[PDB]
């Protein structure tokens, strides 16, 4: 095997299957603004930070006070580890540039190197050829005086050719890529580890984000237990055999104004009354038309707010990517310590998003709320109020493990509602589909529809 | 006929029709990352393993110390096969190299040579009508020497020119070309023999891994009896005329929540307990929900396992490729040596996957576990809950033998469920549907639906 | 009209009309690997043969050792033809060029050239011009000789220009390409006659294969009588107004465990009865698991088959490409001589390919069964196994002569099977659709469903 340092850095080390390998070269390529000395920043702060390790970092395009005033967004004082001595920052904007980084290798007992562009060197040289064998010089000599270099090189296409000159990655024993696809006027950023000499490691492209703290790559055993808490439906507990688990994931799907965020604002009132901390993702309402909807029904969300009880997040799903949204659910959760999510919305989250992207990001955000033992409560909006026969129009059944269905039905020429358990991992539930109501006073849940057929295409035939 | 050196690599001399012709050369060409250096290795040390024939390996990119410690990773010993010199590392890093490769022929009596990029000398040239008169002066030095020899050479693009020069394919007799399709941010690993002078050879791409023990090429006459096995439900045996067959393949379809687990777990709990190993993949749960739900419906699976009867493995869809999980399942079966094999979800395995990938892995795992005369129990899952015609999203009908169909029947306002024994090959078996209970004791059967009609669109009606 | 010389190779004749024109030079044109040696070998190799015409192959990249080995490997013993002076093999690895050529014509009396690749030469200019100038060149200087030619050059890409420098179309008289075009991950090969100056052709793509044999190419008045062949089943008979033609084509389709392979087993085991040879073509089952099913049919397969009258060959699809499959079969049919040839499944054979290629396939074993008088039967597996409109998935029905449908009806919370004679060219059929069942016995027809209505959808309603 291969010995691994950890890079810290948070979801790489899961990729690598330990980090990257100790006194081999690594090259990061990706095109402008993908996060490249974000990376290699990153990498150097956070061993000195956590290892004690010295770290250099060689610039060729920002000059060191550009490197420290960018770096102080993240609050990190680069200045302090200067002067500490457990930073250093060469400033070279090839045979020199190594015996400088050698004598400050030595001199501060470097154990990580960072390079921020040798794609700027390698402008000076059009063939190909030359670059590779300089970059194996560079290479070679980095390996032979023992330290963890990570340089980054730049790319003209997102989906193209690796490096600018087609043979850097030919040269280093690991390659990285960052790239930062534009599909439907939006824009993701994507992490692919392409080739690591001599280990294992995840293959493909995964999302990451850049947020104050620096770069969270989302890298993509579950704990049961037999506690079950409350929804705030005295019925709807009562068809779910005692009501949802503690560990349980709830998709409640159905049309639109069929009740879903009725179904939500319980969950949350009935999260906070028991003292519990709760947290309402808002994507389809406002916080002052949720809080005139839950007048309307009853519900006193300002009190509860003003308690610190109920956090409600409220932002347009166009805002951010899909990576992005679950990198805010992931950080107001660290940071309000919740016993219960709820979303207003995932179709919200899913407009102009392909089928992929969605399911990867449900599976994500369940496994999540699944592993902090956070019970969770999403809801999905059906493209058709009636016939739909698809549960949900991106297949995330299989994720959920309790699902509740919502429907409109046609009875006298009324349209009623139908509320439905459809399934409960582990639990028994009722199987009918009774009528659903909604007053001043909230929800009411009636007998079920024992006198009609064709319940579920919407338009029953009495029988 | 020309007599062909096996290379011994799992799934090459399928493909090769008997491996790669003695004397002929043989340029395997790639992109960055692909497992060229994997493969040239592996030809010589399996080479050497199996037949005691010396080898030769020059390398160009990385040193003979760099090639010994990434071959360690896969437990090769490379250096006491140097220093009983078997194995012979050439540091090449073109008349001298040629010589000097004739000169360790001679002296090491070697029967094998790989040559580790012949791209990196042609970077000296960029004409390709040199490239290609340097090559074919190599090539029928090799032939003359009459040494077998496998050289590498890198790709730019994956769909595009075969080599870097586009010459390469004309002048070497056999050509071999690996792939790293990135497609749906996932990576895939093919490998196409292109060329083979004189002989057959399968034609087209294959799916390849690489596997701590090296490449594990898939290069996609089974027995059968009369012995039935006990599926674990005596009336679900009841309805197949006795059980299933020892050899068929069992494919339960169904709705989310239909009970496709339920029967899964009965089939691994049966096993066991006639004191069988069985393994179960799971994919959309994690082993204590599986647990969990197993002591809901009176199944301990703890102890089973504690017994190392039951081997459950469980990882997400996503983690990895449909070829990887193929590998990963014949990875397990050879190390448990299990007399049942169940997978939790193949729906789960084909998100985000083409049809033809899915039936491939399909065929191939169902092919595996007939050749190995274990009994298998794959489920699907049907993107709708009613109204579904279509058996399977991806047609894999004509694979399996025994078909079992789980669906849900809208009866009085309520979600029961049906199961019905579709199809099994050879034997006879109850055609009703019958009603489909689950409690905790586990599945019940019970009558069919005679007095309904469109029982199969999930709205029937009395009749 | 232009007089014409038969090269002899099979299929090539057809669609150049006659062969190619006496005295004029043809250019064949692919990448490497798609059979240009093959083809120029082959030519001289017949012409020899056939019509003991002296030929000329020119050689540059392979030695005439090399081609006599690689020759050996289909039976082509060009040694003993150099010893007898019928064959010569010029070694050239341009003035002097065409010097020997020509006195090598004028020596042995050559009637036919062959040079293997004209491009290698071309190598040593850049200029387009100068290359069209030489080729101009030669083939005026071997028109002037009056020898027929066939040159061979060098595609980089499959869709794309004609030749590596875009002139040599314009030069030759005749233009050949070869193609072997790689999608889904397989490799097809197809002829494509571009221009032949002077006289008419056939235009467009055609297939071909490589085989023991070389190349066969499948270029795409067939006889009628009033002789009835017995299909095995006395009530498929009745059925059918006295049984099928014997140059008649069936083709019974429906779902999944149907009936259709009992039905090609009844088929192959009626043919064998009346002591006439017969082939089964499986690619949904093996050889034993069709033992064993006929075992529990009450049919013996493996006495039939030790009196040599029933050959089982047993292939999976994706092993080969469709004109792969049909030139197994018709290889077969050419060294059995059956009487009848049944297929598993044409579905099986339709998996991962477009309509207009299995259309082609099947379009293309009817025709060879016909002119052969060979009595076919054919089966395909429709996608829904209920309310299935289409007869199959890509529209066949047109091509063949006879229809049989098999379906399942759903009756009493039962899953029945139906059967019916959809159409007969030529004779009188019964319109009813009648009870099908399976027993040990094999299968039963009963009375038909006069008291449903509907029964096409699947799910009848009793009227
Ligand atoms: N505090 C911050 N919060 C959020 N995003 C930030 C922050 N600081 C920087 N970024 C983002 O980091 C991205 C990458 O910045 P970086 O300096 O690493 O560029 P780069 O990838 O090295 O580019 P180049 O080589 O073209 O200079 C920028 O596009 C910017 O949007
Ligand atoms: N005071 C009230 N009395 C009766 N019904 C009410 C009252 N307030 C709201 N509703 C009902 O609430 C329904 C919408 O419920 P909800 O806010 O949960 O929407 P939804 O089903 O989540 O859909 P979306 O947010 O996409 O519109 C409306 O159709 C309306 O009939
Ligand atoms: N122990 C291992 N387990 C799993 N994968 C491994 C292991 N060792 C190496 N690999 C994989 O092998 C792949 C190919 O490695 P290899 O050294 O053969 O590269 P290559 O195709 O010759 O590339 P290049 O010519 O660019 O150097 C790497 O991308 C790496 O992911
Ligand atoms: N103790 C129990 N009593 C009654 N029913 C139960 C019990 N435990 C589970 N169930 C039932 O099990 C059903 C789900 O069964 P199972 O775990 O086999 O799922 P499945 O059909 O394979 O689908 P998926 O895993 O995709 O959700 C639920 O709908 C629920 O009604
Ligand atoms: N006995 C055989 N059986 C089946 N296929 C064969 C046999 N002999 C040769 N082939 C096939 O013939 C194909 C073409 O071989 P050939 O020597 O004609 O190459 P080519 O088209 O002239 O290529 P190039 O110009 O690159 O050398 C090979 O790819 C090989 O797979
Ligand atoms: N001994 C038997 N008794 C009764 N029915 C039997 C017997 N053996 C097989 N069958 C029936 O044969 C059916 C399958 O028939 P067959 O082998 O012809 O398949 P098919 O319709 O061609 O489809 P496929 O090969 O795609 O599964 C099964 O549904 C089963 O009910
Ligand atoms: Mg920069
Ligand atoms: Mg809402
Ligand atoms: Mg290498
Ligand atoms: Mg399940
Ligand atoms: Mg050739
Ligand atoms: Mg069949």
């Amino acid at each position: 095997a291969i010995a691994k340092m950890r890079t810290m850095i948070e979801g790489f080390d899961d990729i690598s299957h330990g980090g990257l390998p100790i006194g081999r070269s690594t090259l990061v390529s990706g095109t402008s603004g993908t996060g490249k000395t974000l990376f290699s920043i990153q990498f150097l702060y956070n061993g000195i930070i956590e290892f004690d390790e010295p770290g250099v970092f060689v610039t060729f395009e920002e000059t060191p006070q550009d490197i420290i005033k960018n770096a102080r967004s993240f609050g990190w004082d680069l200045a302090k580890l200067v002067d500490e001595g457990k930073l250093f920052i060469l400033d070279a904007s090839l045979s020199a540039l190594i015996e400088r980084i050698n004598y400050a290798i030595q001199k501060y007992r470097a154990r990580r190197v960072s390079i921020d562009s040798v794609t700027s060197v390698f402008q000076q040289y059009d063939a190909s050829s030359v670059v590779r064998r300089e970059l194996f010089r560079l290479v070679a000599r980095l390996k032979q005086i023992g330290a963890t270099t990570v340089m980054t090189t730049e790319r003209i296409e997102e989906y193209g050719p690796i490096a600018r000159y087609g043979v850097e990655e030919f040269v280093s024993d690991n390659v990285v890529i960052l790239r930062n696809v534009l599909e439907g006027e939006r824009r993701r950023r994507t992490l692919e580890i392409l080739k690591l000499r001599g280990t294992s490691h995840m293959k493909g492209e995964y999302p990451f984000t850049i947020t104050d703290h620096g770069i969270n790559i989302f890298p993509l055993t579950q704990r049961s237990s037999n506690v079950r808490v409350s929804s705030g439906v005295v019925r709807l507990d009562e068809m779910c055999g005692g009501g949802f688990f503690k560990d349980s994931i709830i998709l409640a799907t159905g049309a639109t104004g069929t009740g879903k965020t009725l179904l939500v604002s319980r969950f949350v009132e009935n999260a906070c009354a028991n003292k519990e901390r709760a947290i309402l993702f808002a994507y389809e309402e406002s916080r002052a038309q949720l809080l005139r909807n839950a007048y309307s029904w009853g519900m006193d969300f300002e009190e509860m707010e003003r308690q610190n009880l109920l956090k409600i997040v409220c932002a347009y799903p166009e805002s951010a990517g899909l990576e992005d949204h679950l990198q805010i659910i992931k950080s107001e959760i660290n940071d309000f310590k919740p016993a219960r999510i709820a979303i207003d919305s995932l179709s919200a989250l899913a407009r102009g998003v392909s089928n992929n992207a969605f399911r990867q990001f449900v599976i994500g955000v369940t496994g999540y709320a699944k592993q902090e033992e956070i019970t969770g409560l999403f809801t999905n909006t059906s493209d058709q109020f009636m016939g739909a026969h698809s549960i949900t129009d991106s297949h995330i059944e299989e994720i959920t493990d309790t699902i509740i269905l919502l429907q409109y039905v046609e009875i006298r020429g009324e349209m009623s509602r139908a509320i439905n358990v459809f399934k409960m991992r582990g639990s028994w539930h009722d199987k009918a589909i009774r009528e659903f109501m909604i007053s001043d006073k909230g929800p009411d849940i009636k007998d079920s529809f024992r006198n009609f057929e064709r319940i579920i295409s919407g338009s029953p035939t009495r029988i």
